[PDB]
């Protein structure tokens, strides 16, 4: 259990950075 | 099954981040 | 035990990297 | 055998965030 | 154990690369 | 053997990213 | 044994990444 619980937090945090990256390109492209 | 559910969520995240990273790539062409 | 320990301290790396790239997002944005 | 194919969907999206880091390179080189 | 290890030796590289974008952060700001 | 063929693809990417990384710092460096 | 070594060719590369993304630091400075 603490290990699936590990990997969702992975997959949390992986969805943060694909915000961000997005956040980036919206930057470079103003 | 829960581990499983994780690690998929872990490549739909991934794949956002290639998105987001080919979005600045054409940003920075431009 | 100390598998699910790693994997934890990667999901707080990676939530690290997140905050980082929002400040790099932040910085483009000016 | 689901384990199996989130880890390779995650190496598919590894190598396609790859191809868009080198594009960027190439970006910031012209 | 070995598997244990390399899953540490991957947190401490995350931790790195965490403290490096930070690093580009402040050099944009 | 198809989880150590999937970690062993990730392992191939993400050198493939490091690869791209250096070319970013050798780019900005010009 | 062949998951502990990809394992640790994962944590290879992830500090290669980390030195890259140093170097990008220090470019920008």
């Amino acid at each position: 259990g603490e290990i699936a619980q590990g990997i969702k937090e992975i997959a949390k945090g992986i969805k943060e950075i694909a915000w961000g990256i997005k956040e980036i390109a919206k930057g470079i492209k103003g």
